[PDB]
């Protein structure tokens, strides 16, 4: 036990480094959003109860290239909650405000993600015509400004609704993928698109250098995976790319002669999109507390680190491995020798681009002590 760390934060009911310093937000045992932050390479956090309490609880956070926190939070699901810290480095946060001013009022699920040259992007799904909606902004650090980019990407045309994941890639690249579905009931999840975009989302490509007219449908998308209804497809995930610009995107389903959903690994190397099982599991659930959960991926030219939670493995953090995604075999260990329960993982994801360090944001989840995992990776 030389290598990996699992280091407290605090008990609570995002994780970012920017240059030295490691952010995390979470809400403390009296429902208080807190700010923190930690000297990489030590175990001192400065936290900071901030003046708001609390799409039930969600807390985004990300640094522009001025080092200003921006923090954004979904408890009600309506007005957009956007803040931002008073000066570089700050943990304090200013009064709410506007981004853009339109359509800000039916705010769920918002996510921010660094653009080239400190802008920042953010994605949420709004609200406003009666069904969710991806709308995508733009910070402009050059006039210190938000801007609307795009008000309709996806369109589900009133047949559908779509579940989006994205990831800015090392060379500043937006990618999006996403599962359609078709009723209220999870069961209509079904298929896998994928978009990128090369210009901070004025316009957007299929992965075979197609320029796609917008909006995006079911019509015209491309699919990176054919996935029927009642196949167990989860929505909801998270993506990754290679520092070549291959997009790789992890999620779970059952092919149609088991009844066991299998996690899933599905990746375009610049000809055709793959897909692969990343584990063996033997023990069938369905989607009609879900017994995995939902995974995420960091990922060094093929090489793949595949972080997930199962009951199999006495719902641990665990880790699938592959040096080649398309030839090595998958090598699967467990980080922590205690069950986190219901956990889900999310990770540093800037951490990762900049140094090749992996941290986890791990935490018992049904007050419970909060941990960043230092895995090992290399
Ligand atoms: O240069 C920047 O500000 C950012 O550029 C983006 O494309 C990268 O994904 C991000 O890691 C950088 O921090």
């Amino acid at each position: 036990l030389r290598q990996q760390k699992l280091v407290e934060v605090a008990k609570g009911y995002s994780l970012v480094t920017h240059g030295d310093e490691q952010y995390i937000s979470y809400y403390d045992a009296d429902g208080y959003l807190v700010l923190g932050k930690r000297k990489l390479n030590s175990k001192q956090w400065t936290l900071h109860r901030t003046q708001y309490r609390g799409a039930h609880n969600i807390i985004s956070i990300m640094v522009d290239g001025e080092g200003y926190l921006h923090v954004s939070f979904d408890h009600h699901g309506h007005k957009l909650n956007y803040c931002r810290s008073i000066a570089p480095g700050s943990l304090e946060l200013g009064d709410k405000m506007p981004m853009t001013g339109v359509d800000e009022g039916n705010v769920t699920y918002p996510e921010f993600y660094p653009l080239t040259d400190g802008d920042l992007l953010f994605v949420y799904r709004s609200g406003s015509s009666g069904r969710g909606n991806l709308v995508m902004n733009r910070y402009s650090l050059k006039d210190h400004k938000w801007a609307r980019v795009q008000d309709v990407l996806i369109d589900g045309e009133d047949k559908r609704n779509a579940y989006w994941q994205l990831y800015v890639d090392e060379k500043g690249t937006i990618h999006l993928s996403w599962v359609w579905r078709e009723t209220w009931q999870v069961e209509t999840n079904h298929d896998l698109c994928y978009a990128r975009s090369f210009d901070n989302g004025v316009t957007w490509y299929k992965s075979d250098g197609e320029q796609y007219k917008l909006p995006i449908t079911a019509s015209n998308a491309e699919y990176a995976c054919r996935i029927p209804q009642n196949s167990e497809l989860i929505n909801q995930t998270s993506m990754s790319a290679d520092a070549g610009g291959n997009p790789y995107i992890a999620t779970y389903w059952r092919s149609s002669d088991s009844e066991v959903p299998q996690y899933r690994i599905v990746w375009n190397d610049g000809k055709t999109w793959h897909n692969r099982q990343v584990t063996d599991r033997k023990t069938p659930f369905t989607l009609k507390m879900i017994p995995v959960a939902r995974p995420r991926i960091v990922v060094e030219d093929g090489e793949i680190f595949y972080i997930f939670r199962d009951e199999e493995r006495g719902s641990r953090v665990s880790m699938a491995h592959t040096a080649d995604v398309a030839n090595g075999k998958w090598i699967v260990t467990d980080l922590t020798d205690f069950s986190v329960d219901a956990w889900e993982p999310s990770h540093d994801t800037e951490l990762w681009k900049k140094q090749r360090k992996l941290n986890l944001f791990v935490q018992h989840t049904c007050p419970q002590m909060i941990y960043v995992l230092e895995a090992n990776t290399n």
